[PDB]
């Protein structure tokens, strides 16, 4: 038997933006969404996981113990107890997370990294099945599990994540992230309030339509079309949220966006805003350093990002 296994996954950015969860426990997406996994050029933005045999079950986030009192992570660990018993000689395992270049705690990358560790121990499991269990940890786990550009189809009862383009399809593109210091609306507030909107039923249908449009663009590697659409999706999504009192795009964020509209006439860009106080700007690689070097970031900090692949495991120890 072994004693432990490590794994790694990368954080994600929504491309067709998710709002609404079917149930607080299983956390199935109410409608179809799409996303990309990202890191920096070195691959240093990441979540690293260690699952190991133990006398009692402990959950740690960057060294801080969690009472995991919802049994969010512990639910997943219990479901795959047979995997751990075979691999480690015991059903009792602990989980230790270290996040780098993202905030300490649970995330899409954290969830996917759990999946990669389990698959690492039992490689003939169906990752689409494992994904269903991972959503309890984070509803967009599939983006990070499979990597690249994905679509997660969903009718609110059954959800399925499909790989649409490899990270290699974006090698000519970069994303400059502008991080603003405004306190963010929790994702749970986003999910809870968006469904109150009278436009919500049409949004769910519009979401599914946009994902089909993305699958079509993929046929000819139309990366600009995909990101152009992501910006249109972003604008619809945040117009719906504002009408339910959730305002993600704050004053200095809107000022940056206005400038983006100006330089768009000079060279191509498209932007995305998800749930946090960040503005993500897609750009052609030849213009990435130029964008990154602009002077008036309106008090935002800058990171150079790129599209990367799915979660992966290390050999068990
Ligand atoms: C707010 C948001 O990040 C929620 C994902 O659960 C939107 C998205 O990325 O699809």
């Amino acid at each position: 038997t072994y004693r432990s296994i490590g794994s790694t996954a990368y954080p994600t950015i929504g491309v067709v933006l998710l709002g609404g969860i079917a149930n607080p426990v299983t956390r199935t997406p109410l409608h179809t969404s799409a996303g990309i996994a990202y890191s920096d050029s070195c691959g240093s933005i990441r979540s690293e996981t260690r699952i190991y045999a133990d006398e009692a079950t402990h959950i740690y986030f960057n060294g801080t113990e969690s009472t995991d009192d919802n049994r969010s992570v512990r639910r997943v660990l219990d479901r795959y107890s047979s995997v751990f018993e075979e691999a480690f000689g015991t059903k009792t395992v602990s989980y230790s997370s270290q996040n780098f270049g993202i905030l300490s705690g649970s995330s899409d990358a954290g969830a996917a990294s759990i999946g990669a560790a389990i698959l690492g121990l039992k490689p003939d499991l169906d990752p689409h099945d494992v994904e269903n269990d991972l959503r309890a940890v984070s509803e967009s786990a599939g983006r990070s599990l499979f990597g690249g550009l994905t679509i997660t189809w969903s009718d609110g009862f059954h959800a399925y994540t499909e790989k649409i383009l490899d990270p290699e399809a974006f090698s000519g593109y970069s994303i400059v992230a502008f991080a603003f210091d405004y306190q963010r609306n929790p994702s749970d507030v986003i999910h809870q309030n968006i469904v109150r909107s009278d436009l919500y039923p049409a949004r769910k249908k519009h979401a599914d339509e946009h994902a089909h449009m993305i699958k079509e663009y993929a046929k000819t590697n139309d990366i600009k079309g995909i990101f152009d659409l992501a910006q249109e999706d972003t604008e619809e999504y945040h117009s719906i949220l504002r009408g339910v009192g959730v305002n993600v795009i704050r004053e200095n964020m809107q000022k940056l966006i206005s400038y983006l509209k100006l330089i768009r006439k000079d060279y191509w860009n498209a932007y995305i805003v998800t749930g946090g106080s960040n503005v993500y700007v897609a750009v052609e690689s030849e213009n990435a350093d130029r964008l990154f070097s602009i002077e008036n970031t309106f008090g935002s900090k800058k990171k150079m990002l790129r599209i990367v692949g799915g979660a992966w495991h290390r050999r068990p120890e």
